[PDB]
């Protein structure tokens, strides 16, 4: 039996994910669907208060043979178009107050183009950036408490608005287009796991 | 049973990471709290600086399975803004470096210590600036044990910037405690 964790940083993100598979949420707290070979589960780091906490993947959980985490990514250079689905090859931490940064690379989803992930906590608006691609908040964070359970982790970001001011209008009225690249890029990946 | 060993260099800095949980006194300035899966040790200094490492950690504690600094620190560079709590990557002795393992979910910083007080104002090279951690990672490593330093900025490294950690002494204290806190979570 294969176990799938999904991991989606909000519920706008997941929200249409949620409505691909008849889900139940269990005395746990979380969602999980399971069919033939497969198990399904999905969690949601952010429902609650201003910010995520540490303790939404800590422990970290056991047990499954991938983590998707699968969300939106500000694009910090013109020439990523906007609405594009992407898999990462690596993620960054970036610590704007002391330039330090950590990085991890992860598990490419085939058949989906390469890019370059850079987590900030802060929403990314200062503007472009020669060396930034994709900027997210939560993927390194997810990438590295996959590593203490030994899982390989995978990452699916769809371009969700420009790294300006202005460009944040745009991820604020799309959210359901974005979440539905999300879902869309989700499903082959399930089903190729049906054995 | 995971076996987490908590270094401070002073009462002060220990102080609301101490009424985190009912600990018993083992001895003078070493503490000790456990549930069925977790141990917690907290060690304090009996003075600061190497001399206090050296009387403290040597011989060096063995059997523990992550020893955490925990700590204030001075900012040697005016972006560094202080009442921030970072998580250190390496740390290098003043007047020789040692990767340090980061805590999750706390921004980065590297960590410089010195022997005597550093008042040297703004070094474009420096970042923050302690007196023992260099010599707790070194104990660390002669066991064999993974070593995290958790370092909230505390002063500017300006004349007379220690009057800012003197009038927020709780505050930083505090923030050293609710970044332990979620520490021993990840261990039950």
């Amino acid at each position: 039996m294969f176990k799938l964790l999904l991991i989606f940083a909000d519920p706008a993100e997941a929200a249409r994910t949620l409505s691909l598979f008849p889900f139940s949420l269990n005395k746990e707290n979380f969602y999980t669907y399971h069919t033939e070979n497969v198990l399904l589960d999905v969690m949601v780091l952010k429902t609650w208060g201003y910010r995520g906490v540490v303790q939404a993947l800590s422990p970290p959980p056991s047990g499954y043979d991938l983590w998707i985490n699968a969300g939106f990514a500000g694009a910090a250079n013109p020439n990523i178009p906007l609405l594009k689905t992407y898999t990462i090859t690596s993620v960054k931490e970036l610590t704007p107050t002391t330039s330090v940064e950590e990085e991890l690379e992860v598990t490419p989803i085939p058949r989906l183009p390469l890019a370059q992930l850079t987590s900030v906590r802060s929403p990314y608006r200062d503007g472009f950036h020669e060396h930034l691609q994709l900027v997210d908040m939560e993927g390194f964070f997810i990438a590295k408490q996959a590593s203490l359970v030994a899982c390989p982790c995978s990452m699916i970001k769809v371009s969700s608005d420009y790294t300006t001011r202005e460009g944040q209008d745009f991820l604020k009225n799309n959210k359901v287009k974005l979440s539905q690249k999300l879902a869309e890029a989700i499903f082959p990946i399930y089903s190729s796991f049906i054995d």
